[PDB]
């Protein structure tokens, strides 16, 4: 990889700084214990002075005695400054180690773990996987261990403080230790409950949904030994706002989820800590356009972490839910959906987004939608953009650069209506994708339906075509509706459009078969035979078993 060397460098340096703290910690332990040995030897100097009944041999004890009262006494006032030293040698240690632990969680959880986040909510738009957790969780289990070690070792030295205390600066740099790994487990634990799997952003009622929600540190602090509950619930827009300024009445939600509680496995060769909530359903929602309302489901749980005295309330909030009960409302709540998933500016306070975005942004999230839709490599080209922009801007130019600097607000994009019809820019876009989406995905894919040309450029690149070229194009006035454009000279006229037809024609006779019946229709724009383009297609006619067929038979 490239910066993942240098944070696999910090991890091995912070590793090697940890031990080097640990081995004089047992040096600082075995000085301290010595030492009190040693002040009880000097104690037994006053005992040995009371045990000269005796005669001459009393005068050479006694100067012996007080020769090794004097060196000791001296060394144990040397010792005494050696322990007071070692101390806060030890605690500028342990704050080195904790300022290079700081900068490298930062790197760990505000820059890898927003990125992968920033590509899981791209993927709801149909942007590219996130892909897995495995080096985000095997980067945090490191965190953990190492903030783990340095936070024992630091109590260990406190211990050894109680036990034979030296006043000085050591108690303010151990509090300052102290605060500091406080922030640093609260930071890593709270950031570390995740969702790894959101549950669906259209998110219609009394439908069975799935989540899950992984805790990254599970594994390496003292979580998956009683893994916690997990509790869903749905909340709106306001309720996340207030809950994430603290400003909240601790119970708020809207609406009622079956199967909405789930303990955490811990999966062993993996070291994977995670609740799958597999059977989820929204029994009930309460609301406050119903399209442009945002939900959220709230994940919550509540562990301790090694110890009694030490509990972590985690929360984590999904991205934003639109809730339909019909199935006509998905249409709508998709390009709340998109627009949020695409324009989330980082840091954003519950479910904000910018009014308006610049034109090759927009291009840049319908693309993404377009091509996951469809199922195709097969996007939008740089003339697919520029009919785009011509609709929408209502402007003539066909160089996509004029569009650049133009901004697209929400009501130019699903709130207010193209010119001259009673539909608005997403209206008309998404019944493109779902009338290609459910019978003509293959078609598209193929490049047998130009589609995002208008009818007067279709005329162009019809008039000089040989009789029967026709090309395959999107309706202006009807929603979903695919016409006919061909070239066929005649007295009354050359250039023909058909009728468009939409999904209820489709259902009835499939495009295919209906252009096989129009014996007019001889080559695909430019020069491509029908039945090559088509016949694979073509609907073999299947005789009956009620017409007395005892075998599958084509008519
Ligand atoms: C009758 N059967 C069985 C057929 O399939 C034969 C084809 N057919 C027709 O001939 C229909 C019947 C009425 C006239 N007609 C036409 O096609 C005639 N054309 C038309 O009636 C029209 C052409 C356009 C083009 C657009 C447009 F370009 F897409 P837009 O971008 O929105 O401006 C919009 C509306 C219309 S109405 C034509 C060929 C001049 C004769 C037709 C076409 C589509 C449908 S959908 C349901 N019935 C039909 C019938």
């Amino acid at each position: 990889s490239q910066k993942h060397l240098q944070i696999n460098q910090t991890f091995e340096e912070l590793r090697l700084v940890t031990q080097d703290t640990e081995n004089e910690l047992k040096k600082l332990q075995q000085t301290q214990e010595y030492f009190i040995i040693q002040y009880q030897e000097s104690l037994r100097i006053q005992a040995q002075f009371a045990q000269l009944a005796s005669p001459q041999e009393r005068l050479s004890r006694e100067t012996a005695l007080q020769q090794k009262q004097v060196s000791l006494e001296a060394w144990l006032q040397r010792e005494a400054q050696t322990l007071q030293q070692y101390r806060v040698e030890l605690a500028e240690k342990h704050q080195k180690t904790l300022q290079l632990l700081r900068k490298q969680q930062t790197i760990i959880l505000d820059d890898e773990l927003i990125q992968w986040k920033r590509r899981q909510q791209l993927a709801g738009n149909g942007g590219p996987p996130e892909g897995s957790l495995d080096v985000l969780q095997s980067w945090c289990e490191k965190l953990a261990e190492i903030i783990w070690q340095n936070r024992q070792q630091i109590r260990r030295a406190e211990h050894l403080c109680q036990q034979l205390p030296i006043p000085g600066p050591v108690e303010e740099m151990l509090a300052e230790v102290n605060a500091t790994i406080t922030d640093i487990i609260s930071a890593l634990v709270t950031s570390t409950f995740i969702i790894e799997k959101q549950p669906p952003q259209v998110l219609k009622t009394q439908t069975k949904f799935a989540a899950t929600v992984r805790l990254l540190v599970g594994g390496k602090l003292n979580v998956h030994m009683n893994p916690p509950q997990v509790k869903a619930t749905i909340i709106s827009e306001q309720q996340a706002k207030s809950l994430l300024k603290n400003e909240n009445t601790r119970n708020e939600c809207s609406g009622e989820i079956l199967n909405n509680c789930c303990v955490m496995e811990y999966h062993q060769a993996t070291g994977t800590l995670s609740a799958h909530f597999r059977n989820m359903s929204l029994k009930r929602i309460k609301r406050a356009s119903v399209t442009e309302e945002k939900f959220t489901v709230l994940f919550e749980s509540q562990f301790s972490v090694g110890s009694n005295e030490l509990v972590f309330q985690v929360k984590t909030l999904s991205l934003p839910v639109v809730v339909i009960v019909h199935g006509s409302q998905d249409h709508n709540a998709t390009a709340t959906v998109l627009w949020d998933n695409a324009f989330a500016e980082p840091g954003r306070v519950p479910f904000a987004v910018p009014d308006k975005v610049l034109w090759p942004q927009l291009c840049e999230a319908l693309n993404m939608k377009f091509k996951a839709e469809v199922q195709s490599n097969r996007g939008l080209t740089k003339e697919n953009l520029v009919f785009l922009a011509q609709k929408l801007f209502n402007n003539s130019s066909s160089h996509l650069e004029d569009y650049s600097g133009l901004s697209v607000s929400w009501s130019q994009f699903n709130r207010e209506n193209l010119p001259g019809w009673n539909y608005t820019f997403w209206q008309w876009f998404d019944g493109v994708m779902e009338v290609l989406k459910k019978h003509h995905k293959p078609h598209w894919n193929d490049g047998a339906i130009l589609g995002f040309v208008n009818k007067q450029q279709a005329h162009d690149l019809l008039i000089n075509k040989p009789d029967g070229t026709f090309l395959l194009r999107f309706s202006d006035s009807e929603i979903g509706g695919i016409t006919i454009a061909w070239k066929f000279d005649s007295p009354e006229r050359n250039l023909w459009n058909l009728k468009p037809f939409t999904t209820r024609d489709f259902s009835i006779r499939s495009l295919a078969d209906r252009l096989g019946d129009l014996s007019y229709l001889i080559y695909v724009f430019p020069d491509r035979p029908k039945d090559e383009v088509f016949s694979k297609y073509y609907t073999p006619v299947l005789a009956k078993a009620v017409d007395g067929y005892v075998k599958p038979q084509i008519k």
